[PDB]
């Protein structure tokens, strides 16, 4: 683990997860990147240092650290062209934020187009002393954090525009495609006896897994970066982009079980061991497990998930009992997504500089149709209603700036005011359920916030729109260092064939 003060250095190299060889996007030498660490309260300064040649996967990028709510470093955020210009290539940047008020399981990825796809992601933990559920279990480490994530043979911007599922998943790194069922799988280390906080991160640019270890139930404690109330399951669903924790007691025989992470289309399935990894209890010998798969009956579902610490939902609780109420109609050609008849182009200035140049209203601000300019310390409510306008569903949808309570979840008829889960990524469901996921949060955060499907290549697609919260103070509230304030010079005076 590095952090909370490191250089963080992106270059183009040569690497081989399931064993076939290709150009990627890597972080300090290595994809995944390593895993970024610290506690609540410290203070980040993750210096990126971009010394990337290989203009085919970007030689500009830009770094989001997924999950923290950046209060008054909104210029720290990532997301390019909405929160900075990209940094360029041979030239660093200084992300320097702080966490006072959140701990648990993030994680980091370029916010540059569909950069991340060709390796720019890693996780990021951030332990508290007082974690409420240590006494839950005895290990929590970098050995316990699980990582999952969608690997193409071919790069991102030279395969299809919407790729039909990934080569291979690789967990912890590592995985086997189709055409080569020997490559090295990875394996995670339990002691018998032992508990485990496993802290399982989707890294994924697309597919959904399907998350189960043979032979062990799990018990939720954790829902991207909130406290649960413990939920016992036998397998996980999990969407590209969330996190959970999970408790493992290492209390079956010592032995090899595979762990299985299946994606919802491309090779699905586990011939030959692909899709899988292996939890090795110590004394066990180092060999493929031959352990088989039972039907899973005690599934997770989203509406069973309840924080740990009574949290009211903003508002008032029935339909629309909120400061402002906003409906994401969803609409596709072919080749663009749309939400409310505009598909997004990033704009020229990046929305925050915009806003620091005086910018506040719907009206002024750019790409017009995209921007939804909201009132301060008020309560908002989103739905996301589900259609068949929008294929490659379901559409997991992030907000920026903000953790906000899912009043209705996919596959439920019902809405709950009373006590559902927050968390910051969340499936929008399927036509066939009929399904109008459902969202709110207050907005004590000013600046512009990124809102978009967190399917990479649907980002690309323009599936997006910005929050631009509580415009008055943003200027205010977010100081910018000299070092930001020249990113957008340096980058536009580069020539196209270097971005
Ligand atoms: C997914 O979920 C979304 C979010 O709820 C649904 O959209 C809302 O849907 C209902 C349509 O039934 C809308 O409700 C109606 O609102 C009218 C007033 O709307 C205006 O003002 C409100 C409040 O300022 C604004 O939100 C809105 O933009 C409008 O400008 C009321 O007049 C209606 O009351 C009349 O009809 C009802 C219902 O039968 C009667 O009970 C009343 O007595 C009255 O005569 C009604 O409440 C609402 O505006 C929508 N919200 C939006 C767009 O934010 C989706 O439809 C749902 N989609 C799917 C596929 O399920
Ligand atoms: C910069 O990064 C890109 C993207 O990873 C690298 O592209 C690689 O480009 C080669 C050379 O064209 C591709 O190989 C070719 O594939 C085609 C199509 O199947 C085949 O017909 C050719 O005969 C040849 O094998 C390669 O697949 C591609 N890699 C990926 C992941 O798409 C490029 O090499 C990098 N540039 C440098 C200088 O390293
Ligand atoms: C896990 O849960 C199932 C279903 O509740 C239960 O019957 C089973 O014995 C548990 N498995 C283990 C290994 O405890
Ligand atoms: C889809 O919409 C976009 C954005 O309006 C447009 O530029 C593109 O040409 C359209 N594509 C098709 C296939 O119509
Ligand atoms: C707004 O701000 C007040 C003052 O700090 C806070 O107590 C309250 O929870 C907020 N309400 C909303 C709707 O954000
Ligand atoms: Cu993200
Ligand atoms: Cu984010
Ligand atoms: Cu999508
Ligand atoms: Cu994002
Ligand atoms: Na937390
Ligand atoms: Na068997």
């Amino acid at each position: 683990a590095v952090g909370p003060v490191a250089d963080l250095t992106i270059t183009d190299a040569a690497v081989s997860p399931d064993g076939f060889s290709r150009q990627a996007v890597v972080v300090n030498g290595v994809t995944p990147g390593p895993l970024v660490a610290g506690n609540i309260g410290d203070r980040f300064q993750l210096n990126v240092i971009d010394n990337l040649t290989n203009h085919t996967m970007l030689k500009s990028t830009s770094i989001h650290w997924h999950g923290f709510f950046q209060h008054g470093t909104n210029w720290a955020d990532g997301p390019a062209f909405i929160n900075q210009c990209p940094i360029s290539p041979g030239h660093s940047f200084l992300y320097d934020f702080q966490v006072p008020d959140q701990a648990g399981t993030f994680w980091y990825h370029s916010h540059l187009s569909t950069q991340y796809c060709d390796g720019l992601r890693g996780p990021f933990v951030v332990y508290d002393p007082n974690d409420p559920h240590a006494s839950r279990y005895d290990v929590d480490n970098d050995d316990t954090v699980i990582t999952l994530a969608d690997w193409y043979h071919t790069a991102a911007k030279l395969g299809p525009r919407f790729p039909l599922g990934a080569d291979a998943t690789l967990i912890n790194g590592k995985g086997r495609a189709p055409s080569d069922t020997t490559a090295e799988l990875s394996v995670i280390k339990v002691t018998k006896g032992k508990r485990y906080r496993f802290r399982l991160v989707s890294l994924s640019c697309d597919p959904n897994h399907t998350f189960s270890i043979d032979g062990h139930n799990l018990t939720i404690i954790e829902v991207d970066s909130v406290n649960s109330q413990p939920l016992e399951v036998d397998s996980i669903q999990i969407f590209a982009a969330q996190r959970y924790s999970f408790v493992l007691d290492a209390n079956q025989a010592v032995d090899n079980y595979w762990i299985r992470a299946n994606p919802n289309f491309g090779n699905v399935g586990f011939d030959g061991g692909i899709n899988s990894a292996i939890l090795r209890y110590d004394g066990a010998p180092a060999v493929e497990p031959t352990t088989n798969q039972t039907t899973s009956v005690k599934p997770l579902n989203e509406v069973d998930l309840h924080p740990l610490v009574s949290t009211p939902v903003p508002g008032s609780p029935s339909s629309g009992g909120v400061d402002k109420a906003i409906n994401m109609a969803f609409n596709f050609n072919g080749s663009n997504f749309f939400i409310n008849g505009a598909s997004f182009v990033p704009p020229t200035v990046p929305v925050l500089l915009q806003i620091l140049s005086g910018a506040q209203t719907a009206q002024d601000l750019l790409p017009s149709g995209s921007v939804y300019v909201l009132p301060s310390n008020a309560s908002i409510e989103i739905s996301f209603p589900a259609t068949a306008a929008a294929p490659g569903a379901p559409h997991p949808f992030h907000l920026h700036g903000h953790t906000f309570a899912v009043v209705r979840s996919a596959g439920s008829t019902v809405y709950n005011y009373d006590n559902p889960i927050f968390r910051d990524v969340v499936s929008t469901g399927t036509p066939a359920a009929g399904d109008n996921v459902t969202i709110r949060f207050d907005t004590n955060n000013p600046g512009p916030w990124f809102l978009h499907c967190h399917i990479d290549f649907h980002l690309e697609g323009g599936f997006a729109v910005v929050m631009a919260e509580d415009t008055p103070d943003v200027k205010a509230v977010n100081p910018v260092p000299q070092a930001w304030s020249d990113l957008c010079p340096t980058y536009d005076a580069l020539d196209p064939n270097d971005q």
